[PDB]
């Protein structure tokens, strides 16, 4: 009939497992509820909010989301949110007990385990109504409307779902949250009124986590995997994580440290996070005052500024560099004029320069005679990441021979404060690779050595995740339904710990980059058991 | 050599251990698949296709796939498909054996279980060759071009692939599927000749399914969920869900009632689906009769029309609203005009007016004398989801007390008629939410209860969903090798039915959205037993 | 009643045993082919899984248009075989590795998809850098990384040599006529390290396993038959058509570069006609052949190509100029009195703005009808012996822009493989019908079934879970000769006066036999018959 006559003649005492049925197991007793807590806010005078979990019909709990609302923001001045607002927020997580921690999280480790999680990531805040710059005109104009985002606490509790849930009967869990200032999860200008922004600001947390009020449990001891971080000194390519008795994994990553800045910078492309979108925002942002049309020489710039008008020829040679600018609609009594200095940087008077007019070498557009500004068509340029990710305090420094920005007032006035406490990298969509070699050491004997990342190659493919890191895995067994293999160390022989040691590839000295300041971030995954026995307990396997 | 001496050392045994690095290959059930494809027969007010399965040979069954064969659409006006044509083609489905209906599914239930597919919606009918609006010029043009969509109707025998399979104990499975009408799932203007067209139109279907041919089947009995929607009332924050016994999950959404009007919208932007696309496409539409440069006042406007020039200033104030509008190129003997009351609604003589042109802020173009219109280069306005969102018979209702559509004939000519069943909330995108508050009761007692919609992010969380609703999910035990967990239910106390009580957000009577009737829609997975002695048959579990 | 555990599980101790990502340097050797070999011997790797192949791609210097396919590393492999000294344990043809991992986003990142190696960047003097060096990372899936540690090859002190043959640099290049390939191709060597995890094992209990091992056939060119022989135990049969671009000089007219969505290679096309194809010219626009028919915009704005009207208005035109229409840029015909295939027609509307400032013609709106098979006609089709018209109309700076792809993992008879040619489907194992379509609802539960976009005409027979099962398999009657599968296609009726319909097909199917994996004295494989 339906089937094919030469299957049918292929089918029609060996041992063989069921394959088209199964004998439906009953499960344990029990019943789940979305329980959700108001939380006591406390006050370096750092926000902290306090869970307390106690009641005997929740035998258990996971899948932690703590919610947040965002107030509305009214006032004058450009305001927006960083990408993912919710996770930026948090600065520490901690899940402890009356016998203690059971299990803790640095703010940027909760991300960095979320960041292939793309619905996680959209409910912390990923929205052009959050993320773009808004510009507040009155001062009682709203620039932010109020907004509830969602942050997922991934805990080692929701890997088995109900299997690896964290057991709480007869004892009191308290899920502890440390914020970041407000100063982080937000980039906003000098008009904007941050002072009283900082003061009126205040978090409001609500913890809710999946409750589980279980009939007859049955509690088993598990193992759990605790992430620890160290960061190096500023500039070190070293970093030590000291007592590493039982370990899962260790990753690697660098971070900037913008201390020796205001932490301005002269654009950000807002909502838009592509490579291209931040550097199209800088080029948008120069472009003001890169290509003037005026009646006689441009005003209102610096005296160290260097405006040339454009010949007949449209190439303007800015040293070996030419600039090709050619403006359509240009009134008669008015000449098209190029910047060749608009951002400069050199450390010594007649030396190399590092100047970003000449990184341009065609400037096409139309002058609106309406509006009387000019309408770019299209831009030939040579503009990295890098360059969009240069704080404005490196381009006036003292290390600069040049003034450095010889912008106008006005592009100047434009500059936001980012201080987003998860960049990595020397960029700000961590493009630039800076370690040219990593060692890493148990005890004083080499575990892993690399010249290309091919441990973050692996880590990116093993987790399905584009923004990894060099991470050393040494757990490849299923999780939960068996103990974690881990570095085995061995005291007497000194090997209780694991040292990091980088190569950064260094800079030109007279590329603004140069002076951005990193920071060797090591992470340790070491191996504890939970035990139930008179309360919930964890012991660091040894 | 290759391995690191600090590791060769650390392991070069009496613990017993479990093998990870090999096991016992298990020989499984001797079964051969077969991709089996059904032409079925049509009966009709509804069409109704039903297939008949019945072969000695086929064993078991899953993976159900609907084809339809759409026809070369031929004539003249305007015409398109609804995104994933094929799911909105649907209004029932049912697998029945000759001991009644084993499962069955509303067309809009089965396209929210598959809304986190994207293969399953892309075959359906997701392309610019069949969602954007084409136009037919002499009536034997070809608007639509004929093409074939697969939907694949999700059932809880895939969960599992051959374990979860509907399996065939010598029975006749008849598979039926209820079309909804050609209207629903087709977008037209006024000019598309719709009348001949649902005459014309027929629904060719054709079931293929994966066919096990199993050689001594050893059927155990099996566990399936079964979805029951409950529609409320129009305009009631009420609905109620009897005889729930053994409940596996409680989900709640609301759905906009278009019954009070044509059915016609101003704007679709075809293909392009998102948030931006909606918005821009009504801008677009408006900007037509927006902004006009004309020799003199512009004509083909109703008397209601208040078109004003734009002074020398730019800024054209219609009450506390600004607009600036400076065109270039426009001719000498032309001056340029502002629509300021394009679309108004009012509820009394003198009181709160929602005006669309109040809307923009800034408009900017270039007029071109070779093709005689204004091209426009930045529009700066205010336009959300929820205008683009608006049927144009709200703006004419007997309730405003202004005419309302104050477009031109031309504008009003292109307006579209949308029929899509599965529209969500109040907006085309499901973006505003207007639940503000959740309750749902188990009898007398309160169940559940939110503010937030935290049992939506729990949705999207756990299903790695980005279109989730408010679900209440009481099994977190794994499918098919158990029994699901249940909401276990109280006839003698009255705890045997699902009450939901929603608390909608208050809006104002000058904006045409809050005469855009609501429906509370609650759906309840009800937990039955597969049993297959004396053929297949379902009992619901109480 | 008795319940199961679903809220505690005892934790089982695991094989003792320290993972380790090793990397290793290897022998290349040169149809002088490409070949690169790496031995891995070591009493400590007990076993070994997830392989990744790394290339250093080297500086391009010079002058012309040059840049990478996408996923260039992907397309580097013509073949990989990981074998013992008891012979090949697996192996696999380069684009059947791709389509394995087609699905996979992030190894195909890894690969080489960037604007930095995939856009075509052009250099000006002799000195000048087309593209920097970079590294790029080929994922080579096996099917022991299927269950991580369960299936990783084991070595009971065995040699493992890991051979991997390139293709041409040819394959993996986008160049302009003006770029010195010549030099280029001399001057070229494959850099490869391959890096694999590596376990060292403390008492390992090695039991026998089975796997899946791809067969390819390729059909002759437009024959619409296929026959794989010795079929006896097989998990999957796979059918699918690739271009012969034989007959062609591998010229194409466009190319988007990184951008690889289907109306990028659109917006590419559009954008390399328009220069030709709306001219503003002071007389009759000059440097274009004499077989092409250049017409005067009228007053009304619309040119008459046959039935087909095209709207052109232009702002900004200067009082001695006026503005041109190419009526038969790129036009085919078999017949002087056929239906003829004109580009031009397939416009509609073109408005935009000349630019005094740059003499050019900046385009505002376009309105056309132009498809992806469009873009994917080769150059030498359009110049085909076929066509009575002369074809290619354009201007010699345009023809000099044309580009040459070979693309070795081209399927269909577009880019984007997005027009399906298989009318009809028949499988018949030994000379009955095994199976038979005639819409591709094969590749419908292919695309589902993997969760992939980019599926091909699959035969599943194993529905069973792998690695912990034994694999479901047609299995074979060579008394009743059912021991080979043939494929039969009927190819979907094309238009003779289209040049797409001159693209030479090529039938492939893909035949996964099952053997088993012996340890007994070294790594062994056997076909199970
Ligand atoms: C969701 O499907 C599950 C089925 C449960 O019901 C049973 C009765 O049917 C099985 C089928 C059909 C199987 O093929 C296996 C299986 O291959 C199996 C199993 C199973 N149960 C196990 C319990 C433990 C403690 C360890 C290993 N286990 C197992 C079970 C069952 O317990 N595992 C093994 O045979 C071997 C040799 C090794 C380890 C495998 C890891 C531990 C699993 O893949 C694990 C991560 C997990 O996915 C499974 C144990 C699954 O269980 C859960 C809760 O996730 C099962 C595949």
């Amino acid at each position: 009939g339906a089937m094919n006559n030469t299957i049918i003649n292929s089918l029609i005492s060996i041992k063989r497992s069921n394959v088209f049925a199964v004998d439906s197991q009953i499960p344990t007793l029990y019943m789940p509820q979305y329980i959700s807590l108001s939380g006591v806010m406390t006050n370096d005078n750092q926000a902290i909010a306090s869970f307390e979990i106690r009641d005997q019909y929740i035998t258990a709990l996971n899948h932690l989301v703590l919610s947040l609302e965002l107030p509305e923001v009214k006032g004058m001045g450009r305001f927006g949110y960083v990408p993912y607002v919710g996770y930026k927020c948090i600065n520490h997580v901690s899940i402890s007990s009356c016998n203690g921690v059971i299990w803790e999280i640095e703010g940027e480790e909760l991300y960095n385990n979320c960041i292939n999680n793309t619905i996680a990531l959209k409910h912390s805040g990923y929205s052009s109504e959050l993320n773009d710059i808004s510009i507040g005109l009155t001062p009682n104009d709203t620039i932010k409307e109020p907004s509830t985002v969602y942050v997922y606490i991934k805990t080692p509790f929701d890997v088995e779902d109900t299997f690896s849930s964290l057991k709480l009967s007869d004892s009191k869990i308290t899920v502890t949250v440390t914020f970041n200032p407000v100063s982080d999860i937000v980039i906003r200008d000098s008009s904007f009124d941050f002072e009283t922004f900082n003061k009126e600001f205040v978090y409001v947390p609500e913890l809710s986590f999946i409750g589980y009020m279980v009939k007859n449990v049955q509690i088993k001891p598990s193992f759990i995997e605790k992430p620890r971080r160290v960061i190096g000194q500023i500039n070190q390519p070293t970093a030590t994580v000291t007592e590493v008795h039982a370990a899962t994994s260790l990753s690697v990553y660098t971070k900037p440290y913008y201390g020796n800045t205001d932490n301005k910078f002269i654009s950000y492309p807002g909502y838009s996070q592509d490579e291209k979108d931040y550097i199209d925002a800088y080029v948008s942002r120069l472009l003001d005052d890169l290509v003037i049309v005026s009646d006689g020489p441009p005003t209102g710039y610096p005296e160290s500024a260097e405006i040339v008008e454009v010949p007949e020829d449209g190439i303007v040679s800015i040293q070996d560099a030419d600039v090709y600018v050619k403006i359509d609609n240009v009134p008669d009594n008015m000449s098209v004029y190029l910047h060749t200095n608009l951002l400069m940087f050199g450390t010594r008077k007649n030396s190399f320069i590092y100047n970003i007019s000449k990184k341009f070498s065609a400037i096409t557009g139309t002058y609106s005679d309406a509006t009387k500004r000019t309408i770019f068509a299209h831009i030939s340029h040579s503009i990295n990441i890098i360059d969009t990710s240069i704080p404005v305090s490196l381009w006036t420094s003292q290390r600069n021979v040049y003034n450095g920005d010889n912008r106008s007032a006005e592009s100047k006035a434009k500059d936001l404060f980012i201080n987003d406490p998860f960049i990595k990298g020397i960029d700000f969509k961590n493009k630039t690779d800076i370690i040219s070699r990593l060692e890493v050491r148990f005890g004083n004997d080499v575990l892993y050595s690399e010249n290309g990342p091919i441990s973050r190659i692996y880590n990116e493919l093993l987790t399905k995740s584009n923004n990894g890191t060099r991470t050393l895995t040494f757990n490849f067994t299923p999780k939960i339904f068996f103990r974690p293999t881990t570095i085995t160390a061995n005291v007497s022989r000194g090997k209780d710990k694991l040292s990091v040691r980088v190569v950064y590839s260094t800079m030109d000295v007279n590329h603004p980059i140069y002076y951005v300041q990193k920071q060797l971030v090591v992470v340790c995954n070491d191996l504890y058991k939970v035990s139930y026995d008179q309360g919930v307990s964890i012991t660091k396997i040894m």
